[PDB]
Formats: C-alpha cells, structure tokens, sequence
C-alpha cells in the first residue's frame, strides 16, 4: 500500500517531532550513531545498546539482584569515561564500594569524586550541583533503595520516597541534557525499578548472574547476562552476555571473541579459534589469554567488529 507507507512515514515523523527522536522505532531499525558514547567494557553489551555504549546527557538505570554485576557495569562506565579524559562522581548510600577492585578493572579512584550523603534529597541535590557545573562526564548514584528521605530519618508522609525521585528527576533531566553528563542510577530488585526512574531513564538495563565460571575446580568469576529492557536511543529488548572475572572485572577480551565468532570475523577449526588465517588459541581461555597478551590484535578485532556493525 504505497498510499499507506507515506501515511505511516508521516505519522512516525509527527510522533518523532512532537515527542523527540526515539519515541517510536521498528525493532529491526539501525541505530542513529551519536558523536560520543561511554563504552561499557563489553562489546556485546555495546552492540546491544545499538549506539556502542551508554548515551551522554541521559538518565540510565542499571538494576538486578545482589551479586549480579550491576555495580561492575557502572564502574566500567566510570573507567572508560575517565580513560577519555572525563571526570566522574560516585554518590554512595550503600557504603559497599571496593576501590581495589575498582582500580583493577580500570578506575582512576584517586580522581573519583565520592559523596556519602545523609539524606536521599541531599544525595540528589549534590548530584544536581555536580551536574550543573558542566565539569562531570558521569555520575553514579548507588543506590535508589538506600536513598532514605529526610522526614523518615528525623522521625517525622509514607510514599514520599517516590515523590522525592519524581521531583528531583524532572529537575535533574534538564540539567543532564544541557551538561552532556550521564547519570547512572544503580537499583536493587529484591525499589524494583524506581517509578519515576522507569520513565525518565533513556536506558534501563537488567543485570543477572547466569552461571559460575569454572576455574578447573574453583570459581574464577561469573557469566553475566544483561537485557536492555528500555532504550530510547536504539531498538530495545536486546541482550548480551559476558564474563565478570573475580578481581579483574568484565573480560573485554572474552567479549571480543564472542562477538568475533558471532559476526564470522573469527572462525572455528575444531576447538581452535582463528582470525585472519592466524590462530588465537585452543579453547576460549587461551584465545582470551592471547588477546590480553596481544593488545594490538585485540584492538584490530575490536576495530573490525565495530566497522562491520553500526559503530
């Protein structure tokens, strides 16, 4: 129906105009690639997000159970944002951060601004102050659930934690868009996904442990799964798997191999992984180990995956 196709295009454009880009997409669409994004530390996840990383100037939510990897994911966003010359902040109401781990996976913890605020509103106001400066590239709020309202802490009104977020998220959303600063809210499952946060966030990611990685006999890490349940920057509902190795973090090299074979850029002659006629290793671990020992080939593979895809 040629007469229908135009009407459909028109309707889509009218929606796209009056509510902003990404208000409607076909799930098979290619993503519109931004100038800069914050890579996540896994290329598989970067591809699931469409735009190759987390968007700038937007509210991001990352949630999952305890021991899920959601904080690891947020810490890689901090590492990479820093690695590109950015400044980072970490508003903490959990008191759980491990800086040694943070450092190993790549965070410049010395330069990391940290705040341990007294109330939930103090946390968001301080976040807003930092954002409105224009000097921050990323701010992580850990976590939504821990943000206790002042009235409740002072003894003095029941569901005003929801009223608190709504108020602040409206104010914060404008501040983030102007500054180009990404705000990451970490949230726990067992509030569930915020309430206001669920609707203000441009990207929502659901993070979970799938299975224990076998280090011969002992556990060296976890296979992690992430579904992008909400995505205003690129078609949603895509998922990715990657490895989080204890003490090291997300195995970048492991994820290059996974997306490597997925995209045909890496072939398999039996248990051997092959790239460009050369061999990477027998089994996944040798191939992974090879790529960390050979940064140049890992970057070449990373380059070729991005190019074959959107970016």
């Amino acid at each position: 129906t040629p007469d229908r196709e135009k009407a459909l295009e028109l309707a889509v454009a009218q929606i796209e105009k009056s509510y902003g880009k990404g208000s409607v997409m076909r799930l098979g669409d290619e993503a519109r690639q931004p100038i800069s994004v914050i890579p996540t530390g896994s290329i598989a996840l970067d591809v699931a997000l469409g735009i190759g990383g987390l968007p700038r100037g937007r509210v991001i939510e990352i949630y999952g159970p305890e021991s899920s990897g959601k904080t690891t994911v947020a810490l890689h966003a901090v590492a990479n944002a820093q690695a590109a010359g950015g400044v980072a902040a970490f508003i903490d109401a959990e008191h759980a951060l491990d800086p040694d781990y943070a450092k190993k996976l790549g965070v410049d913890t010395d330069s990391l601004l940290v705040s341990q605020p007294d109330t939930g509103e103090q946390a968001l106001e301080i976040a807003d102050m930092l954002i409105r400066s224009g000097a921050l590239d990323i701010v992580v709020i850990d976590s939504v659930a821990a943000l206790v309202p002042r009235a409740e802490l002072e003894g003095e009104h029941v569901g005003l934690q929801a009223r608190l977020m709504s108020q602040a998220l409206r104010k914060m959303t404008g501040a983030l868009n102007n500054s180009g600063t990404t705000a990451i809210f970490i949230n726990q499952l067992r509030t569930t996904g915020g309430k206001a946060l669920k609707f203000y966030a441009s990207v929502r990611m659901d993070v979970r442990r799938v299975e224990t990685l076998k280090d011969g006999t002992n556990a060296v890490g976890n296979r992690t799964r992430v579904k992008v349940v909400k995505n205003k920057c690129s078609p949603p509902f895509k998922q990715a798997e990657f490895d989080i190795l204890y003490g090291k973090g997300i195995s970048r090299e492991g994820s290059l191999i996974d997306m490597g074979v997925d995209q045909g850029l890496i072939r398999k002659s039996g248990a051997w992984f092959t790239y460009e006629g050369e061999q990477l290793g027998q089994g996944k671990e040798n191939a992974r180990n090879f790529l960390v020992e050979n940064a140049d080939v890992a970057d070449e593979i990373e380059k070729k995956i991005k190019e074959k895809l959107g970016i």
